[PDB]
This record gives C-alpha cells, structure tokens and sequence, in this order.
C-alpha cells in the first residue's frame, strides 16, 4: 500500500505558554436564569404565597428580568419621569376674593 498523503497535524505550541482563564463572570449570570426563576418560584410558592405559574420566557424578557434583579438602585426617579407629567399645582385656587363687612348695624325691622 503506497501513495500516502498527510496533513500537518496538531501544530501544538512548542514554547509552552498555554495559559488559563476563568469564565464565571458571564456563564453564572446566564445559566442561573433558567433554573432560579422557576425554582425561586417553586420554593417561594412552597413557602405559602401564590403568584402566576411559570410562563415560557423569551431571551430578551429574561435578560430584562435579570437586569431588574441586578440594579440594586431601585431608582425612585422613574417616579420623577412620571412627575414630569405630575407636580400638579393650582388645584386649590380661589379666584373668589374676600367678603369684607358692609355692616353698620343696619335694621331691616320685622325680624
């Protein structure tokens, strides 16, 4: 059996330098999403309080929920975004003026 053809194998790095890198920064925050929300609802319901059964969730909505969980700064200035439409004024306006007293002990008699 002749006429063997080979391709360059491996190309393993000869000057060592393999290095390593941890990856828990993103995997944990994304893996945790599927299981926690369900289980965090399963056990919390087991605690004795009810809410909506687990709906199937789409990636963007799950990311939004994780973002809401992460932002510990539960900004009260969303209520500021609303008081852009609020801060109502002049509801207790008067436009009526005072009555004074045009009295000099007038007598209408009878009564």
């Amino acid at each position: 059996i002749k006429l063997e053809k080979i391709e360059p194998p491996h190309y393993n790095h000869h000057w060592v330098r393999p290095l390593f890198l941890n990856y828990a920064y993103y995997l944990y925050e994304y893996r945790k999403n599927y299981y926690n929300d369900v289980i965090d609802y399963l056990n919390q319901r087991e605690k004795g309080i009810f809410r909506e059964p687990p709906r199937a969730q789409e990636w963007a909505e799950r990311a939004m929920r994780t973002y809401d969980e992460k932002n510990t700064d539960k900004s009260f200035k969303r209520s500021a975004d609303m008081k852009y439409i609020i801060n109502m004024r002049h509801e207790p306006r008067y436009y009526s003026y005072h009555t004074r007293a045009y009295y000099s002990l007038k007598y209408q008699k009878i009564l």
